[PDB]
C-alpha cells in the first residue's frame, strides 16, 4: 500500500494570488506523519516546478493563461502516469482546480476505465465558450469528458489531451453553485450530481450508496477523488478563493472520505484550492490545512472509532 | 410573475430599538437585484410611514402600544390587499412580527382560502391574557386565529381585525421557545407544528412534505410564508431581538423555501425581526441580512443548482 | 420527584489544572434554578472535599494519582449511594470523568440492575495496562466492566471497588477518538457503540431507539448516564480537556437528552470534563457551562416545546 505525494503549486487556473502556496501549507499541518501512520509507504515527489511559457496571451481575449496551464498540466500528466506506472495511489496538493486536467489524464493514460468522483461546491464544467470568468480552474472537467469533445475548441498547449472519460463516469457530490450553461451541460449529458440540495434530502450515507452504485455497481474500476476544499462550508475551510455558503460539514466531509477508503479502489486524489493568503488569520489559514489533512488521511483509511 | 415590495418599518410590536432599520438592511444586502435576476417583475411601495396616534397608553397596564400596532397593521393591510389584489405576490419587509396582523389581514383580504407557513422559534400565538410581556409581536397569530375569537379581548385599534384563517391552516416550523399557554393553545386547538425536536427526528424533506399534505394536500391554495429571522440558528442570524440557540441551519432554511417555491403557490412571504443594532459588528449585521435575501430570493426560485 | 446535586471537583484523574472549577461554572450558569423550574424537589450536598492522599506516588511509573482517585471515588460511592438510598435521581458535576468509578459503584449498590449511556467523544476504556497517558480519566470503565476484571491489575486505593457493570449493559454514543487497545476491548467483548460515523449514518433518533432497544427492550432498568462535555463539538464545548472536532451538535446532545429523560427511568446522571480555565474567553467558558446545564435540564425534562 504505497502512496505517492506531490506538489502542484498551479495558480494560474484562476487571478486569485497565493494558492500556489497551498501544498505547503498542507505539508506544513502534517501529512507526511499522518499518512506514515496509517501505514502507507510514501514517495514525496516534492513540489513540481512548472516550465513556464513566454508570451502566454489571452486566448480568445477572455481565456487566462492557456498555454501555461497546458504545459504544466502536461508535465504533471506525465509524473502521475508514471507514478502509477510504478503501483502507487497518487495524492497531488494544489493548486487551483484546474490540474486535475493533468491529474485525470495521467491517471487515465494507463487506468482507461478510472470513474470520477468530484466534490466541489461548482460543477467546474464551462467549456471555453461558455466560461464568463476565463478562468480554467472552472472548467477542466469540458477537457476530460468525451461526449462534450464537439462542443469544446483546441487552446493553445492543450492539444496533448485526448478526453478519457465518458459522462457517465463522473459523479459531483455538493454543488451548490452552478452556472446556467453548466447546469445546460449537467442535463443534456444526463451527468449524475447529488447538490448539497440532495445531501439535504437523501442524507450523506445514501448519496455514497447511489454514487457507488453509478460508477462501481457492475465492475471495480480505480477511482479518481478530486476533492475542491470549497466543497466544505466556509466556516470550516475559509481559506480558498470562491467560498460558498451552505456546504459540506465536517462530518460529512469524513463520511465522503470514509466511504471512497472502504471501496478498496482510491487510485487517485486531488485536494485543491486551498489558498493561505486568502486566510484573515493564521488561524484561518492552519484550520483549513489541518482540514485538507483530515480528508486526504480518511481517504486512506483514518477512522473515527479506532 | 410579478413581485411587490413593501419596507414595514415597525417597531412597536416589542421593546427593542433598531429592529426599524431591518428593511433598509435587506435592501442594502442587494434585495431587489436578487429578485429582478430571478425574473421577478418588481414593484418596490417604498418603506411606509405609519400615522402615529397620540396617548398611545398601555392597555390594561400591560400591553404596549396597541393603537399604534393597530392602526400600522391596518395602514399595512390596505397596502398589502391592493397590491396582491394587483396581481403581485407581496413581499413584506420588516420589523418586528406584529406586522403580519396586517400582511395576512391583507393577504386574506383578496385570497380568503389562503393558508400560512410560520417559520419562527417561537408560536406568537399568546392572546392579551396569555402575553407575559405585553409585547405585540408575540400575539399576532391570536389575532387572526378565528377559533381564539372568544378569548382575545377586543384591544384599542383593533376592531377593524376580522380573524381570517381557521386553526387548520396555519403550520409552524422551528418552534423551540414556547410559553406554556401558547403550548396549551396550540394542543388545546389542535394546530400543527413541526418543532426543532421534529426536524431533528422526521428531517427537513419530511418536514415540508408533511406540512404541504396538511395545508395543500385537499386543494391547491394561495400560500403565505411568514418568515421570521430568528427561526435560524444564532450563529447564522445573530441580529434579531429574541434569539434561541439551536436553530435551523443554513441549508434547512433553504430547503424550506425551495420548497415553498416548487409549490407554485406562493402569494406572500414576510422576512420579519432582522435588527442591525443588535448586531455586536457590522459583519454580524450584514450576515443576517444577507441570510434574509438568501430566504426571499429561495422562496421566489433561486436554486443551489442552477 | 427528588433529585440530589452534588459537586465532585476532582481534578487528579488528568493532568490538566481547572477541571475542578467545573462544578461551580455549571452552578453559576442556573443550574439549581432551572433544575428548580422543571419541578424538581432539589438537595444540594454542596461540593465535596476529598480525603488527600500524602505521598500519592505513580502507579508502575505511570499511572498518576492512583490511591487520591481510588479514595475520592469510594468517598463519592457513599454519598451517591445514600442519596440514591433516600430516594433521590443523583446529579454528579464534575470534576474529571474518572469519578464515574464512584458514582456508578455507588448508584449499583442499590440498583445492580442499571445500565449506563456513556456519551463521549472518548471510550474511557483503556486499563491500567493500555492506558498510554497514565491519566484514570480515561480508564474508568476498565474498573466496572465485569468482563474485563481479569485483565485490571489491582491499583492502590482500588480495592474496594467491585466491577457491576456487564458488557451488554453499556452503551456508548458519540465516539470519535478511540485508543487502538479500546477499540481491541470493544470489538472483542461486543460492548456495542454509536461512533459519530454511526450518528452520521443513522441519525440520532434511530442512535437512541437503537440504544433504549439494547439496554431495556427487554425489561425496564435505571438508567446511569454519564456525560462527557466533550461529546460536543468544541465549538459548542470549548472549555475542557481533550476536545475532538467533529462532535455531536448542540441539537443531538439535546435529543439524547430528551430521549433519556423519556424513558422515566433516569436514576443517575454525571456532567463531567468541562474545565473552565481551558476556555480562551469568558465567553467560551460560559457558553460551556450554559451547554452542561441545558443536558442536565433536557435529561430532567426540559423540552423544546413547551
Ligand atoms: N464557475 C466559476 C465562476 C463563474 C462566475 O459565476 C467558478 C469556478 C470555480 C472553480 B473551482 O475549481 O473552485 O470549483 C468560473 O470561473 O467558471
Ligand atoms: N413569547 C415571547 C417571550 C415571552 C417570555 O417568554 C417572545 C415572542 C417573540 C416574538 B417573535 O415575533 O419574535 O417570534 C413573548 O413576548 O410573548
Ligand atoms: N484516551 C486518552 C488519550 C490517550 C492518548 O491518545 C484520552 C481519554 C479522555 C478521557 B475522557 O473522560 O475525557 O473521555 C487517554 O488518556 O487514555
Ligand atoms: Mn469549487
Ligand atoms: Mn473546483
Ligand atoms: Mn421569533
Ligand atoms: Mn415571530
Ligand atoms: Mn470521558
Ligand atoms: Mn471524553
Amino acid at each position: 500500500h504505497s502512496v505517492a505525494v506531490i506538489g502542484a503549486p498551479f495558480s494560474q487556473g484562476q487571478k486569485r494570488k497565493g494558492v500556489e502556496h497551498g501544498p505547503a501549507a498542507i505539508r506544513e499541518a502534517g501529512l507526511m506523519k499522518r499518512l506514515s501512520s496509517l501505514g502507507c509507504h510514501l514517495k514525496d515527489f516534492g513540489d513540481l516546478s512548472f516550465t513556464p511559457v513566454p508570451k502566454d496571451d489571452l486566448y480568445n481575449n477572455l481565456i487566462v493563461n492557456p498555454r501555461s496551464v497546458g504545459l504544466a498540466n502536461q508535465e504533471l500528466a506525465e509524473v502521475v502516469s508514471r507514478a502509477v506506472s510504478d503501483g502507487y495511489s497518487c495524492v497531488t496538493l494544489g493548486g487551483d482546480h484546474s490540474l486535475a486536467i493533468g491529474t485525470i489524464s495521467g491517471h487515465a493514460r494507463h487506468c482507461p476505465d478510472l470513474c470520477v468522483v468530484w466534490v466541489d461546491a461548482h460543477a467546474d464544467i464551462n467549456t471555453p465558450l461558455t466560461t464568463s470568468s476565463g478562468n480554467l480552474h472552472g472548467q477542466p472537467v469540458s477537457f476530460l469528458l468525451r461526449e462534450l469533445q464537439d462542443k469544446v475548441p483546441q487552446l493553445p498547449g492543450f492539444s496533448w489531451i485526448k478526453p478519457c472519460i465518458s459522462s457517465a463516469s463522473i459523479v459531483y457530490i455538493g454543488l451548490r453553485d452552478v452556472d446556467p450553461p453548466e447546469h445546460f451541460i449537467l442535463k443534456n449529458y444526463d451527468i449524475q450530481y447529488f447538490s448539497m440540495r440532495d445531501i439535504d434530502r437523501l442524507g450523506i450515507q445514501k448519496v455514497m450508496e447511489r454514487t457507488f452504485d453509478l460508477l462501481i455497481g457492475k465492475r471495480q474500476r480505480p477511482i479518481h477523488l478530486s476533492f475542491d476544499i470549497d466543497a466544505f462550508d466556509p466556516t470550516l475551510a475559509p481559506a480558498t478563493g470562491t467560498p460558498v455558503v451552505g456546504g459540506l460539514t465536517y462530518r460529512e466531509g469524513m463520511y465522503i472520505a470514509e466511504e471512497i477508503h472502504n471501496t478498496g479502489l482510491l487510485s487517485a486524489l486531488d485536494l485543491v484550492e486551498v489558498n493561505p493568503q486568502l486566510a484573515t488569520s493564521e488561524e484561518e489559514a492552519k484550520t483549513t490545512a489541518n482540514l485538507a489533512v483530515d480528508v486526504i488521511a480518511s481517504s486512506f483509511g483514518q477512522t473515527r472509532e479506532g
